[PDB]
């Protein structure tokens, strides 16, 4: 993990940094990731530093639909430092239901979001999806790697913030 | 850990919450802790919300000597979300050397500080010291529990920010 952080901090460019972070997620056993970060006092959710390998057409749709205002992981990130697991119970509103359905059609069904709060007031999220036969298998996988992930998100936040905002 | 968090969340008052957080640290192998938290925007280190079992007279001395402007873990917390271990190389200025020597006379020589950055802009530190026979042993210990500690500091922040400012 620390060697991963060192590779992140020796990377030259957004593309390289993204490739290293994706590989670190993938080595941990996740399949898709999205690292998103805004500068301090921005909720300008389109003009964020966004990196990872979610389907391009899903990312476009998420912006066009205004899903930053619906996605329950986003409001959760504004209120907590703790992870929020993509459980059926987090989708409550009708819009949140439609969100779940469309993300699911995008292959994003099981996973978690780690909120990111940087030392200069950066606000973000690291979301990671997992391929699994069922939610039970998914949840067990995520519990087995949660301590590594919890360290990873802070190493990603610290390196990423310097890359995004220099 | 999560049970520990749920206990913190069910607790009433600063006293019970302290006792729970101290026991969680002690169970993990650390003898002394300080959990320190400021509201958004404050740089008022002497009126920080403070919990733990550091010797009272060391806390008094820190306040009276203005060590918040000296203590190298404090500048680090303002810049980073990553832990900072109490290695001799972090003490660089003459005043920093005096601070190392005085902290050490208090029994606070081996340890680390986890920066705390909350979702409403709270700024803090969870410092934990370890009673070991020497620094080599303390560092072995701390490496072996680091991933638990890294999740712990965030649960403590999420619960304790409520306790401090809500
Ligand atoms: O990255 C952020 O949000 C974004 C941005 Br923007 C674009 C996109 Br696409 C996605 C997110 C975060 N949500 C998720 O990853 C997520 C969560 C639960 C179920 C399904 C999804 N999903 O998208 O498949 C973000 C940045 C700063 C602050 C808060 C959020
Ligand atoms: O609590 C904070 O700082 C405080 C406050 Br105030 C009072 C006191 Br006493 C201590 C700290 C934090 N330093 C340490 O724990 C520390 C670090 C390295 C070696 C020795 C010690 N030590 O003190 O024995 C704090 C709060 C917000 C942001 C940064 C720091």
């Amino acid at each position: 993990l620390v060697d991963g952080f060192l590779e992140l901090e020796r990377s030259s460019g957004k593309l390289e940094w993204s490739a290293i972070l994706q590989k670190m997620a993938s080595d941990l056993g996740f399949s898709k990731i999205l690292f998103g970060l805004l500068p301090k006092d921005s909720q300008d959710y389109e003009n964020a530093f966004i990196v990872g390998n979610y389907p391009a057409a899903w990312r476009e749709h998420y912006d066009r639909a205004g899903y930053a205002r619906v996605d329950p992981t986003v409001s959760h990130c504004t209120q907590s430092v703790l992870p929020i697991f993509w459980e059926p119970s987090i989708y409550q509103t009708r819009k949140q239901h439609e969100f779940f359905e469309e993300a699911s059609a995008a292959g994003l069904v099981y996973g978690l979001t780690m909120p990111l709060h940087g030392a200069r007031g950066e606000l973000g999220a690291l979301s990671l999806s997992v391929e699994a036969e069922n939610r039970a298998e998914a949840n067990r996988f995520m519990e087995s790697v949660l301590p590594t992930l919890w360290m990873l998100k802070d190493y990603a936040l610290q390196s990423g913030a310097g890359l995004a905002f220099e």
